[PDB]
């Protein structure tokens, strides 16, 4: 329960599984790097 769920291993009582072993995902996730552009350069004095 979320009430006894702080307290199971302060009262060092073993919590319950339910599952037999760990549900792991179907597929894997790809992570590709987040794309960076250098969009904008400006001048502070400047003719043009």
């Amino acid at each position: 329960s979320a009430t006894a769920a702080p307290l199971l291993t302060s009262l060092s009582v073993t919590p319950s599984q339910l599952l037999a072993a760990v549900h792991s995902f179907a597929t894997p996730m790809v992570v590709a790097a987040a794309v960076v552009a250098v969009e904008s350069t400006t001048i502070s004095p400047n003719y043009n």
